[PDB]
């Protein structure tokens, strides 16, 4: 997240770390807890890879400080998801852990938008994940960030766009702060967009893709575009 701040425990009782095997572990991915043995996260993170664990009730990384943790025994990509397509296309996927994850201490289930809900625009949100704080960083956050900022219209994300980049589509829901100082970042995709300022708030947005330039991979001059879940919520469910 790039111009946010620390969170407090237990502020995102459903903020999950998505970690990759490889050389050990090393967190890749946000993602959200929907239930026990069910977590939701974006699919660009999972397609292709395999061997994942989702931290739950985790704080500082470096700390593991986890409260719970549990393997991934499987993955659901959206069917319809087109990873090098104009806006990246149906960006969602749920995973079956192997551990139930209990709502207990720090840790609990995400509530989400309905598939009836309003597209929000103008409503006040919170971005959440350990992405970098800075474009042009090397690692990722230590620490749990989040950011106060604003959802937009369809039309208002594609206009505060570059003019080659106008892929923001309605099966989005993106946020932009005026001052352009605000943003996901890498690291930070797969995680939830918290409806609301403060307090308890549905999940409204996966994070998905953002704009970078040759110095800085993510840029908070540009909105931060999630995948609209009330668009695909009868999929999350279902899958």
């Amino acid at each position: 997240i790039v111009g946010g701040q620390d969170a407090t425990r237990g502020m995102f009782p459903y903020q999950l770390s998505l970690q990759h095997m490889g050389a050990g572990w090393y967190h890749t991915c946000g993602a959200i807890l929907l239930a026990a043995n069910k977590a939701l996260t974006a699919a660009h993170c999972t397609e292709g890879r395999e061997g994942f664990r989702v931290l739950a009730g985790a704080h500082v990384l470096p700390a593991n400080d986890q409260e719970q943790e549990s393997d991934v025994a499987s993955v659901t990509e959206h069917p319809e998801f087109d990873r090098f397509g104009p806006g990246i296309p149906n960006d969602v996927a749920t995973m079956a852990l192997a551990t139930a994850i209990n709502a207990a201490g720090n840790v609990g289930y995400a509530t989400l938008a309905a598939a009836n809900a309003p597209d929000y625009a103008g409503d006040q949100a919170r971005l959440s994940g350990w992405g970098k704080l800075h474009g042009a960083d090397d690692g990722i956050a230590d620490t749990l960030q989040y950011v106060v900022t604003t959802v937009r219209s369809t039309a208002d994300c594609n206009a505060r766009m570059p003019e080659h980049i106008q892929n923001v589509m309605d099966q989005h829901i993106c946020v932009h702060s005026d001052t352009g100082t605000t943003g996901s970042c890498q690291g930070d995709s797969g995680g939830p967009m918290t409806h609301g300022a403060s307090g308890s708030g549905n999940v409204i947005g996966v994070t998905s893709w953002g704009i970078g330039n040759p110095v800085e991979s993510c840029l908070p001059d540009f909105p931060s575009v999630y995948a609209r879940v009330s668009y695909f919520r009868a999929w999350i469910d279902a899958n």
